[PDB]
């Protein structure tokens, strides 16, 4: 079971433009409150920033990366989230789109 999102890299800071109705009911999040931002407002107290570091450097660098991220649902409750970036090229070689596949591995 797993999430799909993308995110715009023609934008300076990433925003999210799609988001499969998994991520909704997964995180409690409507689309109203999740396209346009960026994705870290999933992110909380116990979030590892060592792991969060990990992805900010692989979007600047526009690599691939997978890092385990603990998440907070809408209502407060947190979940670890599996998450995995993939950049997406021009032809020119330039970064048009990040995507991203998330899983809660909180088993
Ligand atoms: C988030 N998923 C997610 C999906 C994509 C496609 C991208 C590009 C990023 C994420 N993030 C992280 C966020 O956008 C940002 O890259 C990081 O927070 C690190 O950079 P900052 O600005 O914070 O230093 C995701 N973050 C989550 O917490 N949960 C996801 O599902």
């Amino acid at each position: 079971r797993h999430t799909f999102v993308v995110a715009d890299a023609t934008l300076p800071d990433c925003p999210l433009v799609y988001a499969s109705e998994g991520f909704y009911a997964m995180t409690g999040y409507g689309p109203d409150e999740v396209l346009g931002h960026n994705c870290r407002f999933l992110q909380g107290e116990g979030t590892d920033p060592k792991e969060v570091q990990k992805i900010r450097d692989a979007i600047k660098k526009g690599e691939a990366c997978s890092v385990r991220l603990l998440n907070y649902r809408k209502d407060g409750t947190p979940f670890w989230n599996l998450l995995t970036v993939t950049p997406i090229k021009t032809p020119d070689g330039r970064v048009s789109k990040f995507v991203g596949v998330q899983v809660d591995v909180t088993s």
